[PDB]
């Protein structure tokens, strides 16, 4: 996305689907639980709190992202384990498809996800996710549509 | 029928179950573990012999069953000791997929289930898109759709029982 403006993406986002190779497984173992994300802007850094299911438990991760050479490219430096997240597509109103490249201590991981402001009528967004991820080298076998168990969402709604 | 220039000749053989809708229931789907479902369609004479596999938690079940035509082209009737089923073909491109509507009678649940069959395991994009639109205007929420997990353990048992 060239013309990007983060004021528009602040807040609570529901993780609808992900694609991973890768697955182982993671997420879930058984049963899958849905994930979610909170985007805040904290002192010119993007402060982020995600939740997701991981072998028997709902993980909560709080992270910081610094903007990386314009537009919709962000970078998360973990203990010298980088992640690179790019906004691939967005209609600026209901959904955003994200591309994550992470280096988890040697291991490279290439993830794509579909976030949505809503748990309902995500069909157009889902169809675009399937076109874009096949374009990025993922097959149908690599896409996971999250089951609508909300336990983790609810945990994140409450606080952190 | 709902599609009206249907010929079963076009639909014989192997099909994967890609998604279903049930209300819501739871868981449903399946339970745990989702295991991919599938079907073999055989034309005996005056009868459609169908053999299905699905995960009934402890194992993959192969179930063989018969269907007869029930006036109007795309409509079939299958009777089981559990109840009768009216299945109708709602949509098809005649080449890669079919969306089926099942009105069931299993001892009292006047329920419907819609299922998406496909010829293939990839490039189901447009079929899935359609399926979401049709299930939507038939009373189903996104919550009621079940996109099947690509675990193929039952499927390979179906393929192989039919293969050899
Ligand atoms: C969801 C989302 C966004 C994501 C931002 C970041 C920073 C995502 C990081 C993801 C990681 C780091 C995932 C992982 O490791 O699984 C932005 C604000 C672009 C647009 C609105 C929706
Ligand atoms: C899949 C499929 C077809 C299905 C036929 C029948 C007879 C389905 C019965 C389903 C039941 C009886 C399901 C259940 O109870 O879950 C036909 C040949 C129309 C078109 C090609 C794909």
């Amino acid at each position: 996305v060239k013309d990007f403006d983060i004021s528009k993406f602040l807040g609570f986002w529901y993780e609808i689907a992900f694609a991973s190779k890768m697955g182982t497984p993671g997420l879930a173992h058984k049963e899958e639980k849905m994930g979610a994300m909170v985007v805040e802007l904290k002192e010119n850094l993007l402060a982020l709190t995600t939740t997701y299911y991981s072998e028997d438990h709902c993980v909560l991760e709080k992270v910081t992202a610094t903007e990386g050479d314009g537009p919709a490219k962000f970078q998360v430096t973990r203990l010298s384990g980088k992640k690179e997240v790019v906004v691939e597509a967005t209609d600026y109103l209901t959904y955003a498809i994200i591309d994550i490249t992470s280096l988890v201590a040697g291991a490279v991981h290439r993830t794509m996800k579909l976030y949505s402001r809503s748990l309902d009528d995500n069909g157009e967004a889902l169809y675009n996710f399937r076109k874009i991820t096949s374009d990025h080298g993922f097959s149908e076998t690599d896409l996971y549509i999250l089951k609508h168990d909300l336990t983790c969402v609810k945990v994140l709604q409450s606080a952190a």
